[PDB]
Formats: structure tokens, C-alpha cells, sequence
């Protein structure tokens, strides 16, 4: 669909992300890294209040996967897909980095669901801390 700047951006770094690690795939864990690393966006600014960090999650994405051109993988494209959903629910036209955390989480399936949960963070908590700094004035 149609990508804020800064989503852009996440896109990039999350196909960085898959190089880094020797990954032909870019898989749902790859685009949560890409969303922390940006840093500025509403999804690393509400992944940081939740006391994850860049260097702890890609810690502990390594952990769960080991470590040509690369593809996403069909989790990774549906939540691509599920970002426009969340972006047309909440009054928005662009997806902006805080939709692709949403789909992400609305997936609830694949590698960045199972390190948040090694992480101790629930779903329904990634998008309450989500909402609420779109909330907030």
C-alpha cells in the first residue's frame, strides 16, 4: 500500500536486519528489529518503554534462529498486509512504523511473537503500550 517515511525506513533496516544475520528470508523477527532500530518511530519509542533494547533483542533473536536475494517470508508478507488494516482503523492512510508493530502483533504467529515471549512481554500488552502512546497528547 502506502508507506510513511519512516516505515520506509523500517522496511529497510529489517531487510539489513535478514543480511546481517545470513538470512535469504526476511522473517517476522527481522522486521521487529527493524522497528527498534529505527528508534524514533512510535513502534522502537513503544518497544523501548517496554524495556526492550536493540542489542537484548537481537540477542535474543540469534538465539531462536542461529544464524542470494532476500524474499520475505509468507508471515512476514501477511503482516505487511495486516499493517494497512491496523493504519485504515486507526484514521490513518499511510501505514507508519507504530502499523507494522500492530500487524506484527496481530499476527501473533511466528519468530517475533516466541522472543517477545521468551521476553516476557504478551501481545495484548505490546498494543496497549502501542495505543497508548498514539493516545497521548
Amino acid at each position: 500500500g502506502r508507506f510513511s517515511e519512516r516505515a520506509q525506513k523500517v522496511l529497510a533496516l529489517s531487510q539489513e536486519e535478514a543480511i546481517r544475520l545470513s538470512h535469504h528470508n526476511i522473517g517476522t523477527e527481522h522486521i521487529l528489529l527493524g522497528l527498534i532500530r529505527e528508534g524514533e518511530g512510535i513502534a522502537a519509542k513503544a518497544l523501548q518503554q517496554l524495556g526492550l533494547g536493540s542489542d537484548k533483542l537481537q540477542k535474543e533473536v540469534e538465539g531462536l534462529v542461529g544464524k542470494s536475494t532476500p524474499h520475505y517470508t509468507p508471515r512476514a508478507k501477511k503482516v505487511i498486509e495486516l499493517s494497512m488494516d491496523e493504519a485504515r482503523k486507526l484514521g490513518h492512510s499511510y501505514v507508519g512504523t507504530e502499523h507494522i508493530l500492530l500487524g506484527l502483533i496481530r499476527e501473533g504467529e511466528g519468530v517475533a511473537a516466541r522472543v517477545l515471549n521468551n521476553l516476557g512481554v504478551s501481545l495484548n500488552k505490546a498494543r496497549q503500550q502501542v495505543l497508548q502512546l498514539l493516545g497521548n497528547n
